[PDB]
C-alpha cells in the first residue's frame, strides 16, 4: 500500500513544479571526502567549511522545528544531515517532513558540525530522487535476484563487490608485471572446444547456420601462440550448458593464461605467486580468515604429490598406466568407463578430499587429457597439475601439446565416443612453439579464499 | 606435395629418437633482448656473452660448411644464426640441412658476434617445433581466416593486434585514474534490453528455457548505480543478431559507463579526454596519420551542435519536435515511420555527412531515445549526444532517465509497435541517483583513429 502514497508524493511534486528527478545536483564532495576532511572535530562545535553532499535516507528522526536523517552514500559511508526552521525555510522543513520518506536520495548544501557525529546543518536542500518501494529491514535467494536493494541494505554485499573487483585488478596487474598481454578471442564460434562440456548454441540470421558460445578460449589462444604472442591471457566469461551446484555454473569468469618456453613446473610457481599477489593486493594477508572463524594459511611453498603414486599408497597397491579397467573397476567397488576416468575419481575419492594444505596433484592419465603434452620421461602419463586450495578444484596447467599428428589421434579417439576442429590442427602443423598454459575459475578463486559461495561473488546470477 | 615431405621429416625424426616437439628448451633471452644488449657492436667482432635464443626460421642460405637462417621471434625482432662445421658438428651440419625446413621453430645456444648484421654462432642447435605446412610468400579474407599465419608473414598484422591491445589498457588505466570500477553484469538475460538490436537467443538445459545473449548491459549498469556504484563502466562483448558491414558486426567489443550526479555535459568532457588519453598513451600524437597518407589532428576542444537547429540551418526552415511527420517525410521526398525516426535520418543525410573534424551532436528526439532524460530546459528533446569522429558514429551519452514512471510509458510505448523489463522498472522505483552513462565501440575507436577496417581490428572475426 505504501507504493501507493509514495507514487502520489511523486505526482503531486511534478503538479507543483518540484522536480523529483532533476539532471543534475552539484554535489561537491562524497560523504568519504567530508569524513576524511574532518577526522578529529571537537564534538558540539561548528566549522565554516561549506560542501553540497547527496546521500539515501536511511533513517528520519522528525521533531517539530528540527528533523536529523542519516544519509547514506553508495559505498555505505554516512553523514547525519540536520533540516532545521531556524537556518532556511519553515516551509522547507514542512517539505521536508510531508515529501521525504526512506530510501530517498536526497542532497544538502551548508554547514559541517558534529552534534552533542558528524552532520550536515542545511543552507539548502532538494531531493535527487523519489523512490516509491521503501527499502525491507531478506533471504538468500531473494537477495541475489535483487542485488541492488542487497548492495543498499547489507554492508556484507558491498564488501564482497568490491572484493570481486579488487581480486580481478590485482590479477590483471600480476600479468601485466610479468609481460603477459590480454586479448579478445570469439565468443561466438562455428564449434566450440578446448574443454570438456555441452555448449550452447544459437541461430545466426546474418549467416543462417547455429554458431556455440565458448565453453574456452584455449584452441584460439594457441592460435595466438602459433601466431607469435610470447605471453598471452584472457580474463573473461565461458559458457558451459551443463547443471548449476556450489562449483558450477552455467556461464562464469575464467582466466586463462600461456607462456611460451616454459612447462607446467613453471605455470605452478607463477599460478602460486599469482594468487598470494593477488591475496596481498585485495585482502591484506596470506593468513586468509573464513566464515568458520578458523584461518588458512596460504602463504610459503606449497606440496606437489604425482596422482598414480598419491592414489598407489591410499590403495595399498602399485597403480601404473598399465593397470587394467578391469583391475581398476574391482577396486571401484571395494570402495562405492575407461582407465583415464577410472585412476582420476579413485584420485579424487581417496587422495583428494583429505587434502587441506594447499596442494598441486600432477602427472595425469593421457587418455582424460587430450590437449596437454606427453610426460617427458614417465610413460602413459601427460605434464598436467590440478591445484587444491582449501580443499577447492582451483586451477589446472599443462605443458602444452604442439604435436599436430599426435593432436589429430587424441581427438579421433575422442570422437569415436567425426568432423574434428581442422582449422586447430592446421594451426599446429604451422607449428606452435613448446608453452605451458594454465587456467583458473574466478568464483572458485573467491570460494578458496573467503568461504564465499558462488551465489554471492557474481554480481547478478542465474 | 611439401605437406608430405615435411610429416616424414617428423616420422623419421620421432624413430631416431630426436625430439621434434620437446616439453621445454633453455630459451635465455627474447631476440629483442639480444638486441637492446648490443646495439653497437663494431661490425665482423665477437663477444664473450652466450645466450641461449629460440626463433622461426623464414629465411635459409645453406653453403657446404656454413648454413645462415633468419630467426624471427614472435614480436617480428630478427637474430641471424650461423650453423657452422666448425663450431660442433659436421653430423649437426648435416642434420641442420636434412632436416630444417622454413616456418620451423629452432633454438640455438652459443656466441653472439656480427658478420661481414647481429648473429648468433651456434655452440649446440635443436627443434623446437616441426611445421607440415610451408608459410604462403594472401587476400584480405583469407588473411582473416588464418591470422596465426598472418601474425607471422605480415609485420602490419603484428602491429594492428598489439595496438588494439595498447588502447584497450590505456582505456582502462584513463577510467581507473578517475576512480571508475569495472564490473562484470550477465551475457545470459532472461530478456536482452538497454539497446535497438534483435538478439541472439540460446536454449538452456538447467532451466528448459530460452536464454538471451546480451545487446548492451546498460539496464545490468544501471542496478548497480541504484546498487551505490558512483562511477562503474564495463569493457566486454555485446551480441546484436543482424547483419554485418563496414561499421558493424554480430559480435564486437564496447565500453560502457555510469557517472553518478553528472550529466551528459559532464560525460562529453570525459569521452573528449578519455579519446585524447587513448591516442596519446597507444599511438603518441593527436596528430593521427591515415593510410591516405593525411593526419586528421583530434587535439585541442571539440564542435557542440545541435541536432534540429543544425538541420533547420541545412533544410532552410525552423524544425521543432512540434514539426509533423507530413512535412518531415515531404522534405524527405524532395531529397531522396514516425517523427524521430525522420529527424535523425535527414539530420545523418544532410549534416552528418558534412561533417569531418570531431563532433558532438546533441538534444535529441525524445523519441529514438527510450532511457535519457527529457531536456531540463527544451521540451521534446532528450539530454543524448552522439560523438563524431573523422566521420564516424564513435560514441553517445545521456544523462539518464531516472523516473519509473516515465520509463514505464517510454517502454509502454516501444513496445505497442506486451511483457516490460519489470525488475528494470522495479530498480529505479527503488530509486537511481542523477547519473550520466555514455558508450562506445572498441573497433569504431580503432577505425576512427587509424582507418583500419573493422576486419584488421579484432583478432578473430567471422
Ligand atoms: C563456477 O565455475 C565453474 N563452472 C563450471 N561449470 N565449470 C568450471 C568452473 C570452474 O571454475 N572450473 C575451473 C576448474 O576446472 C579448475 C581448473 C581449470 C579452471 C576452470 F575454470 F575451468 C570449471
Ligand atoms: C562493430 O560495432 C558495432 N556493431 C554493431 N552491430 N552495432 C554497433 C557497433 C558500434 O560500435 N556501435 C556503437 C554506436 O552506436 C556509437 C554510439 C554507441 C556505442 C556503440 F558501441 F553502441 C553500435
Ligand atoms: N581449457 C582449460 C584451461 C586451460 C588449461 C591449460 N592449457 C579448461 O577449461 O579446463
Ligand atoms: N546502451 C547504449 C550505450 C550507453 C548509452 C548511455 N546510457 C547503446 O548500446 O547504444
Amino acid at each position: 500500500e505504501q507504493f501507493r502514497i509514495r507514487r502520489d508524493k511523486r505526482a503531486r511534486l511534478l503538479a507543483q513544479g518540484r522536480d523529483p528527478y532533476p539532471v543534475a545536483v552539484p554535489r561537491t564532495h562524497t560523504l568519504a571526502e567530508v569524513r576524511a576532511a574532518h577526522p578529529d572535530l571537537p564534538i558540539d562545535t561548528a566549522t565554516e567549511d561549506i560542501v553540497g553532499v547527496a546521500g539515501r535516507v536511511i533513517f528520519a528522526r522528525n521533531s517539530g522545528k528540527l528533523c536529523f536523517a542519516t544519509l547514506q552514500d553508495g559505498d555505505g559511508t554516512q553523514l547525519q544531515v540536520m533540516i532545521s526552521l531556524d537556518k532556511v525555510g519553515q516551509a522547507a522543513l514542512d517539505a521536508w517532513k510531508a515529501d521525504v520518506d526512506l530510501g530517498d536520495i536526497v542532497y544538502v548544501h551548508g554547514a559541517v558540525i558534529s552534534s552533542r557525529e558528524l552532520s550536515v546543518l542545511a543552507d539548502c536542500w532538494r531531493i535527487a530522487a523519489k523512490s516509491l518501494r521503501p527499502l525491507p529491514v531478506m533471504s538468500e535467494e531473494s537477495r541475489v535476484r535483487q542485488r541492488y536493494v542487497d548492495l543498499i541494505v547489507r554492508p556484507e554485499a558491498r564488501a564482497v563487490a568490491r572484493l570481486r573487483i579488487a581480486v580481478v585488478r590485482a590479477i590483471r596487474t600480476a600479468l601485466q608485471r610479468r609481460g603477459f598481454l590480454e586479448v579478445e578471442t570469439p565468443v561466438l564460434q562455428t564449434l566450440a572446444g578446448g574443454a570438456a562440456a555441452r555448449p550452447f548454441a544459437t541461430h545466426s540470421n546474418a549467416l543462417d547456420i547455429d554458431l556455440y558460445l565458448r565453453i574456452a578460449p584455449e584452441l584460439f589462444l594457441k592460435r595466438c601462440i602459433v601466431g607469435g604472442f610470447d605471453k598471452v591471457f584472457e580474463l573473461n566469461r565461458v559458457f558451459r550448458n551443463e547443471g548449476a551446484d556450489s562449483t558450477h555454473s552455467p556461464e562464469f569468469s575464467m582466466l586463462e593464461t600461456y607462456q611460451t618456453y616454459g612447462t607446467y613446473d613453471d605455470s605452478a610457481v607463477v599460478t602460486r605467486e599469482l594468487i598470494q599477489e593477488v591475496a596481498d593486493e585485495a585482502i591484506g594477508t596470506r593468513q586468509l580468515p573464513l566464515p568458520d572463524g578458523s584461518v588458512y594459511d596460504i602463504d610459503g611453498e606449497w606440496a606437489t604429490i604425482q596422482m598414480y603414486p598419491s592414489l598407489s599408497v591410499a590403495l595399498g597397491e602399485e597403480i601404473t598406466p598399465q593397470t587394467t579397467v578391469d583391475r581398476l573397476r574391482g577396486i571401484a567397488d571395494s570402495l562405492g568407463f575407461g582407465h583415464g576416468k577410472l585412476i582420476e575419481e579413485l584420485w579424487e575419492r581417496t587422495v583428494g578430499k583429505s587434502l587441506s594444505a594447499p596442494t598441486f596433484v600432477k602427472d595425469f592419465p593421457v587418455q582424460t587429457t587430450p590437449l596437454t603434452r606427453q610426460h617427458r620421461s614417465i610413460p602413459g602419463v601427460t605434464e598436467k597439475w590440478d591445484l587444491y586450495l582449501r580443499g577447492i578444484e582451483l586451477a589446472t596447467g599443462y605443458s602444452e601439446l604442439s604435436d599436430p599428428v599426435v593432436q589429430r589421434e587424441r581427438f579421433a579417439d575422442q570422437a569415436r565416443a567425426a568432423v574434428l576442429d581442422e582449422d586447430f590442427l592446421a594451426a599446429l602443423e604451422y607449428g606452435m612453439p613448446p608453452c605451458t598454459g594454465t587456467g583458473m575459475g574466478i568464483d572458485r578463486l573467491l570460494m578458496s579464499l573467503t568461504g564465499l559461495s558462488i551465489r554471492e561473488t557474481v554480481l547478478f546470477p542465474i
